[PDB]
């Protein structure tokens, strides 16, 4: 197949890990080789994972990064030193995994794997083929039964536990926490955010049984100082070894302080566990040189356009709150019911549908598309800033169009 057929192939796919393990076994069990950092959490995993990678890359390691979802194009989900797998490399890898799959389907007639299982198996194989020093692995959903959970990492990360995936993980924080805690492994250290009580209890009980060292935000490490500074933040990190002062990261949003602190502590743990050098300078450089697409990103200066994947209140309110701090003057917001918090916060607020979703009737200011809303604002008030937010899918659609 060619590249386009290959991607189509991947997306044509339909409780334990037997299916993926069978595929991995046919691929030579690449998941058993090399090193990994396993990251989960209801919110913040992509952010923490991305930062951990930048930091370790700056220290001189070749780093695999597996994240979801993609923003510009599929290839972004499998990176090595932040370079997406090349189109031709994807074709070859898909061909290789497909051949193993088909061979397997000869032995066991109705053998199949899910889409995430196929991609995950391919990513593990690819990371090993390229012999990366370490692969930073973002859990798809939950932890314990997530398709990525067939590895023993050097360190595990649990950013936070919230109700976002109730329909699959459970009805209570405790239930969801048990899923996330499933990536904590025997003797392997775990770095977490300052988890709410119910989640913290689940983790405390888990590390008691695994004997894992548990480093927790606001207990073992923290961010004593932090302020907005340009389209980013200047902050101080502190842990058992002291402070790394005035670090800078091109990321706005209060919650990103916790995610960056988690990233820093995790990189330090990884480096210590592997007897690898990691300096405050490596950390500073990784954080500075890092970048975050579609998450409160100012994709343009004149006109001033910002795209955001703010999905939940924490993000949108962190947005509204950041917007307020970032902008003291009138702006336009194109959002595709955190809506009420926007219309009361900003002058011009347009509501549009999310590009790849069914338009639904309003339950007892509205435009038919982001392009129409963008065009209108630019025509009416060319110099008024425009912030696009609401969904990652909309953000991604806009970025693809405007930065393509
Ligand atoms: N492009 C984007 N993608 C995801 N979350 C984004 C975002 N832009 C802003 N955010 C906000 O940042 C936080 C999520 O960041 P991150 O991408 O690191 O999370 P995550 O990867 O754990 C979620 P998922 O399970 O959907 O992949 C949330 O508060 C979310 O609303
Ligand atoms: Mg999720
Ligand atoms: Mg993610």
């Amino acid at each position: 197949m060619n590249y386009t057929e290959t991607v189509a192939y991947i997306h044509s796919f339909p409780g334990d890990h037997r299916r993926i393990l069978t595929l991995l076994h046919a691929l030579g069990n690449p998941q058993q080789q090399g090193r990994y950092i396993h990251v989960t959490g209801t919110n913040g995993k992509g952010s923490a994972a991305n930062a951990i990678a930048h930091v370790l890359e700056a220290s001189g390691l070749t780093v695999g990064l597996y994240t979801s979802p993609f923003i510009m194009r599929f290839n972004e989900r499998i990176m090595i030193d932040h370079e997406p797998i090349p189109d031709a490399a994807l074709v070859n890898a898909v061909a290789f995994v497909r051949a193993a799959l088909e061979r397997l389907q000869q032995q066991q007639a109705d053998f199949n794997v899910t889409e995430f299982e196929f991609i995950t198996a391919l990513a593990y194989w690819y990371f090993r083929q390229r012999q990366v020093d370490v692969a930073v692995i973002e859990v798809g959903i939950g932890g314990d039964t997530d398709s990525t959970n067939v590895i023993t990492p050097v360190v595990s990360v649990l950013t936070e536990v919230a109700l976002d995936h109730q329909k699959l993980l459970g009805h209570t924080i405790t239930a969801i926490a048990k899923h996330k805690a499933g990536i904590i492994k025997r003797g392997i250290p775990v770095v977490t955010g300052n988890l709410v009580p119910d989640a913290a209890a689940v983790v405390a009980a888990k590390v008691a049984t695994t004997g894992s060292q548990w480093l927790r935000f606001d207990r073992d490490f923290s961010v004593p100082k932090a302020k907005l500074h340009g389209w980013g933040q200047r902050f101080t990190y502190e842990d058992q070894d002291g402070r790394i002062s005035d670090l800078e990261v091109p990321l706005v949003g209060d919650y990103q302080q916790r995610n960056m602190a988690i990233a820093i502590q995790t990189a330090k743990v990884y480096a210590k566990q592997t007897e690898w050098p990691l300096t405050p300078q490596n950390i500073r450089q990784g954080l500075a040189a890092s970048h975050w697409p579609a998450r409160l990103e100012k994709i343009s200066d004149t006109p001033l356009i910002v795209i955001d994947g703010a999905h939940n209140p924490d993000g949108i309110n962190g947005l509204i709150t950041a917007l307020k701090q970032l902008f003291s003057q009138p702006i336009t917001v194109i959002a595709g019911a955190m809506a009420d918090r926007l219309t009361a916060a900003f002058s011009t607020v347009y509501l549009v549908p999310v590009p790849g979703t069914p338009r639904a009737l309003p339950e007892a200011r509205l435009k038919d598309s982001w392009q129409e809303a963008l065009a209108a604002s630019l025509n009416d008030v060319p110099d008024q800033p425009i912030v696009i937010t609401g969904s990652l899918y909309l953000a991604s659609a806009v970025r693809q169009t405007l930065l393509g």
